[PDB]
């Protein structure tokens, strides 16, 4: 059947939609379709064509109030790639508190992690019951499931600036150094390539956590 209303969604509302590039963009909800128990949402993008999307691939174009977000909530957040900025999907790993200077910790679908403000988050409309089950990468999905279900029990390695450790990249161990610590994240310098990365202190990519 063709619907005009579905929960709090209404045909003609302005919305964010996931494109095939895995980045999220502004559009208009032009139709809602049902086929038995399933539902699909037709979006017309501003500078693109149309897509018929599932409910976990559309997001509201407003920032959620803090009482609606939990550890494990499915969101779209501002993602830094070189000097460009995109909207990319992720999972909330921490909500605002004193030890993280009132920010949200995001674990992105591709394995990266970052702290963001409430004004840099958008909630996904119809998340799955087990929110992590639509993460394509198997190693990311299994780590996030264990993290969300075990929370607040969070094993992490205590690290200080200048400390030498081994860090994983493309299947092998690399000599590396701790440059900086910011709450639950650590900035690691890869010594041969002389380039840095922000990594979660409980990640198995850090050798002390792997063992
Ligand atoms: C490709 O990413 C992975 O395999 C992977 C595995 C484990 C952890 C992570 N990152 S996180 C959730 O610790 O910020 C990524
Ligand atoms: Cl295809
Ligand atoms: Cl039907
Ligand atoms: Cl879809
Ligand atoms: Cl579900």
């Amino acid at each position: 059947e063709n619907l005009y209303f579905q929960g709090d969604l209404i045909v003609s509302m302005r919305i964010l939609g996931k494109k095939r590039t895995k980045t999220w963009h502004k559009g208009t909800l032009i139709a809602i379709q049902t086929v038995g128990p399933g539902k699909k949402y037709k979006v017309k993008f501003d500078n693109k064509g149309k897509s018929l999307l599932s409910g976990n691939h559309i997001a509201y174009d407003y920032h959620p109030p803090a009482d609606k977000l939990y550890v494990g909530s499915r969101v779209v957040a501002k993602y830094k790639d070189g000097n460009q900025v995109w909207l990319y999907a992720g999972i909330v790993a921490e909500t605002p508190n004193v030890k993280n200077k009132l920010r949200f910790l995001i674990f992105f679908d591709d394995g990266y992690a970052s702290y963001v403000t409430q004004s840099e988050l958008y909630p996904i409309c119809r998340p799955l019951k087990k929110t992590w089950e639509d993460i394509e990468d198997i190693s990311c999905r299994d780590f996030i499931e264990e993290y969300v279900t075990a929370y607040p029990n969070r094993p992490m390695v205590l690290l200080k600036s200048g400390q030498l450790i081994k860090t994983e990249w493309e299947g092998t161990w690399w000599k590396s150094r701790v440059e900086e610590v910011d709450g639950s994240l650590v900035r690691i310098l890869f010594l041969d390539d002389k380039r840095c990365e922000w990594i979660y202190r409980g990640s198995t990519r850090l050798e002390p956590m792997f063992s």
